[PDB]
RNA sequence: AUUUCUACUGUUGUAGAUGAGGGAUCUCGCUCCUGGAAGAUGGUGAU
RNA sequence: AUCACCAUCUUCCAGGAGCGAGAUCCCUCCAAAA
RNA sequence: ACCA
């Protein structure tokens, strides 16, 4: 579909000749090397109109609810301050210069810590609850005396442990800490957080009116940011190509004025293996910075001529009328003194722009863009040392490992675009791939935790890298969002959403996200739809004509010895088993031996859906199990993460013990863990004797034991983290308990126990099962959270989680293309839209889950096709989900979502059926998912395509 | 062994992904500095 | 036997700054002729 | 919707 411009920062390293931190940074025009800061006048002065506030319109800014006197109390506090003229604001903010002014935050945080300072005198002096109601602290005032009575407890009781630590010696003095730490202070702070209604009320109020204040903060704080980053731009650069390679020329600028003036008198004289460019360009957005650009100082000499082609003066003159301001720009364009100064071609300019007739503003930009962007070409013998000599020329070589190896045709597609700008079919394109002026260079020290250890290596010395920007499709409308009103963005969406017609779509993805299979994947076409249920169970039965082919490895144990002698598997690289160069270098054999590895080593299969848990793309084959190890990862820094927040990290020493289990002893534990899991109503009433008949339900093989209706009517219902926790089940569990005595008696205080780890089938293939030595060394008491540096520890689990992302992006934009190039039309990519409720309960569930990651990754892949509009605030448009809603979808581009009721089990066929076992609906229709589905769990998918089908076609009809 | 990340890894490196810099608000874990309160212990003064 | 004070010491609370993790968010990335 |  059309297309809009797109931008990329793509980087490569340089070499240094002659002679992170910004060491240079500079700009191919030539004029924009004396740049000056843009102009914001208008945001200045709206913003300002945002932050004045009228006292009186305070308590609408929030949902929450204060009574009349708590109301009339702080109004009270802030006209106590805001006497002798004080003027009112949201927040402070030092840039705008606004003087004789009151913050309004900084009165919110004062009078609650002025309470919260007085609260804690009056509960250690020993004050009574009567005295406390007639106190002024009209925040914490009104609380029941239960409250009350709950905090004073804990507060004496810290008082006696308070002068028991100080007398204390020995070990003694661990088992003290812990008992003042994990369970009295902490305790007594959630008390207060959570159950002082009108406290909590007050604290979410100071909430939002802090980030409120924040963006118009954020906002300003980068207005003024940008008047002097603007300033660093000192040199001219050049790139000199030579033999099939380039180079880089930085100049200073006491010297390009110099330098151009003796390259003009260079002569083009074809290819000779040496050639010195140097970019020129003019664009539409510098020209209004030339005419109305701080015109109200009255020095911008650009109108000090020009004036007479004016309507009155200033940009808003025009009223907004597009074919007013063209004819104007084109005047400009025409007068005699514009041509005087500019360097624009003036034949193609006045044959193609000012005698023309354009439709729209648009057009306007984009012929100006495209006649004015320009690629010259001088040619010289020995043209390098004159620049060293005469003008002091620092140059570089521009390099990568893509830009250096012998063969051709398999190389990445940062570089793929940087080779594609040089060619000479893109010169008669007009630049449709445009390097825009300014780049940066960085300079890289070597990681000292490297050298010290150590063997080719990128960190064992420093580095020079270069950071361009380039712009792809310079010939397609722009489209930019900053400043834009939240209002403005919904209203973007909403119109690029037109671009789609009700015929032109063609198929469908419906991608369903779990936890056992943490997505899955599914394809919908038109087709599948005939009018009875013989015809639709044939229609689907022909999966050799519309499911995609797929390899699975068979063995995943297999391994083979090259000619060095070192052995390898092939679970943790297949590529050097797919590919057909690599088997035969690397183990030497001959051509009957690789045709007789690769029928036995892998089985094929098409199939309608798929698993994207480990699915790759390997020699452009969908491998199924092709990326085991990066699960792996994933589920062992889940484990390593929980293992590590689980204790306690203070400096001084503390005795919190903790242990790796297969299976819990005593009772105790059995006893925390099931309560861990269910949910604290409908828990709480089971009986004290049921709460060992739930034990047994929950940790036994439920094959020996006769449990009766208790198990659907109460066990069922109170458990809120559902799994398998038997010894026997499909991925065995392992568990974390923690406590403090030293030996586990059966009578003990356990006050903690989790599940960290599932022993997934065939992670055997990598790791031993003593490998869980792997999962302890990152977890220790001692270590003080404080000290803890990286390279040494790691929690992050952000590059393991989008590893996995990635592996399932390079599939879904593999299928896209495939079944795009055989039906001739674009598809949807269909997921439920669960909102913002459900993500955090996902994320508690496993705290791995992949579905907000992958929607984001998502849409950055699809926006180069054109196919999504640019995202600005994504929550601002959905915040939440569509629920109750069986038609109704949500549409960014072809990015859809639904409601997600009733999918993971109606018959595709049938649908009234319900298929949870067998593959085979109840209802005895001809419906099989035996030779479609790679499993029963896929039909989820699938439905998700459907329902998003038919909704959105449904959408068009009116 | 890489402009950068992940799995590998040296007879041409291989398979997938890749928009980077600086900053704002909030939640959780910790440390140093200054101030307030409750209190343990040796000593000194006093009625 | 009681009351005031000096000094070492324990805990909790408030404010300032910094480190580690997660979530939402923002701007910049093309201008000038004497 | 997440799952012996
Ligand atoms: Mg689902
Ligand atoms: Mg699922």
């Amino acid at each position: 579909m059309e297309t809009y411009k797109v931008t990329k920062t793509i980087r490569f390293k340089l070499e240094a000749q002659n002679v992170g931190l910004p060491v240079a940074k500079a700009s191919f025009n030539y004029y924009t090397i004396n740049k000056k800061p843009v102009d914001f006048g208008n945001e200045k002065s709206e913003l300002e109109s945002r932050l004045k506030i009228s006292i009186d319109t305070i308590f609408k800014l929030t949902r929450e609810n204060f009574s009349k006197k708590i109301e009339e109390a702080i109004t009270a506090d802030i006209q106590k301050e805001l006497n002798n003229g004080k003027t009112l604001l949201l927040g402070d903010v030092p840039m705008l210069g606004i003087e004789n002014y009151v913050s309004l935050r900084q009165i919110l945080k004062n009078i609650k810590s002025n309470q919260k300072k007085a609260f804690s005198d009056l509960m250690q002096s020993g004050k009574n609850y009567n005295e406390l109601k007639a106190t002024n602290l009209y925040l914490l005032n009104t609380i029941e005396q239960r409250q009350f009575d709950n905090y004073k407890v804990k507060t004496n009781e810290l008082e006696k442990l308070a002068v028991k630590i100080n007398q204390a010696t020995n070990d003694n003095q661990k088992k003290e800490l812990i008992s003042n730490k994990q369970r009295v202070a902490k305790q007594r702070g959630i008390i207060m957080r959570d159950n002082f209604a009108t406290w909590k009320s007050f604290s979410n109020f100071y909430r939002t009116i802090s980030q409120e204040h924040g963006k118009i903060l954020a906002l300003l704080k980068g207005i003024e940011k940008e008047r002097t980053e603007s300033q660093l731009l000192k040199y001219w650069a050049l790139i000199l190509e030579n033999n099939g390679q380039h180079k880089l020329i930085l100049i200073p600028r006491e010297k390009a004025a110099s330098c151009k003036q003796w390259i003009a008198s260079l002569n083009p004289s074809g290819d000779k293996l040496t050639k010195l460019f140097w970019f020129e360009s003019l664009t539409y957005r510098s020209l209004q910075k030339l005419c109305f650009g701080f015109t109200e100082n009255g020095n911008n000499k650009f109108n000090k001529n020009i004036q007479n082609l004016l309507p009155i003066n200033g940009e808003f003159a025009f009223q907004g009328d597009e074919q007013k301001k063209i004819k104007f720009y084109q005047s400009v364009l025409e007068s005699k003194y514009a041509q005087s100064v500019l360097n624009i071609p003036i034949q193609q300019v006045q044959a193609d722009i000012i005698n023309q007739s354009f439709a729209s503003l648009d057009d306007f930009q984009i012929a100006l863009e495209k006649i004015c962007y320009r690629l010259f070409a001088v040619v010289e013998a020995n043209i390098e040392a004159e620049l060293l000599k005469n003008d002091k020329a620092q140059i570089f070589n521009i390099t990568s490992s893509d830009l250096r190896k012998e063969a051709k045709d398999k190389i990445k597609s940062h570089t793929q675009i940087w080779k594609a700008f040089w060619t000479s079919e893109n010169k008669q394109n007009n630049f449709e791939t445009r390097l825009n002026p300014e780049i940066t260079i960085t300079y890289r020290q070597p990681k000292q935790s490297k050298i010290d250890k150590y063997k080719n290596n990128r960190y064992l010395h420093a580095q020079y890298t270069l950071i361009t920007t380039i712009s792809e499709h310079s010939n397609s409308p722009t489209k930019i969002l900053s400043f834009m009103s939240d209002d403005e963005f919904k209203s973007s969406v909403d119109t690029f959403n037109k671009k789609f017609k009700k015929d032109e779509i063609k198929f469908a993805f419906g991608i369903d996200n779990g936890e056992v299979e943490l997505s899955t994947l599914g394809v919908y076409f038109p087709a599948f739809d005939k009018t009875t249920y013989k015809e639709k169970v044939a229609e689907l039965e022909k999966v050799n004509d519309y499911g995609f082919e797929v390899l699975t490895i068979r063995n995943l144990n297999y391994k083979e010895t090259d000619y060095n002698g070192k052995e390898r598997k092939i679970i943790q690289n297949p590529s050097y088993f797919l590919k057909k160069e690599n088997y035969l270098r690397t183990f030497n054999k001959s051509e009957t031996a690789y045709q007789k590895m690769f029928t036995e080593q892998f089985e094929k299969k098409k199939l309608l859906t798929l698993d994207l848990t480990t699915a790759k793309v390997i020699c452009g084959h969908i491998v199924t199990n092709g990326d085991v190890p990066a699960l792996f990862n994933l589920w062992l820094k889940h484990a390593q993460r929980n293992i590590f927040e689980m204790n306690d990290h203070i400096q001084k020493e503390t005795a919190k013990k903790i242990v790796l289990k297969n299976q819990l002893d005593t009772d105790n534990e059995k006893l925390k863990f099931a309560e861990y899991i269910s949910k604290e109503k409908e828990f709480g009433k089971l009986n004290d004797d049921e709460k060992m008949k739930y034990t047994k339900w929950i940790f036994e093989d439920r094959d020996q034991n006769n449990f009766t209706e208790v198990e659907n009517k109460k066990f069922k219902r109170c458990q809120k983290i559902y799994g398998n926790y038997s010894t026997k089940a499909k991925a065995p569990v392992l568990f974390a308990s923690c406590f403090i005595d030293e030996e586990l008696q059966s009578v003990t205080d356990i006050f903690d126990v989790r599940h960290i780890f599932k022993k997934r089938e065939d992670f055997y293939a990598l790791k031993t099962e003593e490998e869980i030595k792997q999962l302890i060394d990152s977890y220790n008491t001692n270590r003080a959270s404080h000290d803890i540096s990286n390279e040494e520890l790691d929690l992050k689990i952000l590059n393991t989680k989008k590893a996995l992302v990635a592996n399932a992006v390079g599939v879904i934009d593999f299928l896209y293309k495939h079944y795009e190039r055989r039906l001739g039309g674009e598809g949807l990519i269909i997921k439920e839209g669960f909102g913002t409720g459900k993500v955090e309960d996902g994320i508690e569930k496993f705290s791995g889950n992949i579905y907000r990651i992958l929607e984001r990754k998502l849409y950055q892949k699809f926006q180069n096709y054109g196919l999504v509009p640019p995202i600005k605030s994504l929550m601002a448009v959905r915040a939440n989900g569509i629920e109750n809603n069986k038609n109704a979808i949500l549409q960014l581009g072809n990015v859809g979502f639904i409601d997600p009721a009733g999918t993971s089990q109606e018959c595709p066929v049938c649908i009234e059926g319900r298929l949870e076992h067998t593959t085979t609906c109840p209802n005895k229709c001809g419906f099989n998912s035996e030779r479609i589905m790679h499993s029963n769990d896929g039909i989820a998918s699938f439905n998700i395509a459907k329902r998003g089908f038919n909704n959105f076609v449904k959408s068009k009809t009116d």
